[PDB]
DNA sequence: CCCAGACG
DNA sequence: CGTCTGGG
């Protein structure tokens, strides 16, 4: 049972990084899973998303396999060159 | 004022 | 789904 996790640049300046609960700039990289929240289970499987390195303090808990890396950030390959390296690096090995 | 579309 | 607001 794998997480299903997603990378983009952000789509607006209105969502809110789950790790830190700071306000995501429209533009920046964001990452996510897709899963219930808790506060709102009515809603069902949503976005929650992550600065990359809040993300990774939460790595594990988030159900991360550093073994597959970045294939599993669904729509990493669309991201600039300079932003698919930036992210590899982070990614625990 | 409006409302698509982002978000939760 | 209801809410909010960026960009008309
Ligand atoms: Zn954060």
């Amino acid at each position: 049972t794998l997480g299903d996790f997603a990378a983009e640049y952000a789509k607006s300046n209105r969502s809110t990084c789950k790790g830190c609960m700071e306000k995501i700039e429209k533009g920046q990289v964001r990452l996510s899973k897709k899963m219930v929240d808790p506060e709102k289970p009515q809603l069902g499987m949503i976005d929650r998303w992550y600065h990359p390195g809040c993300f990774v303090k939460n790595r594990e808990e988030l159900g991360f396999r550093p073994e597959y890396s970045a294939s599993q950030l669904k729509g990493f390959s669309l991201l600039a060159t300079e932003d698919k390296e930036a992210l590899k690096k982070q990614l625990p090995g």
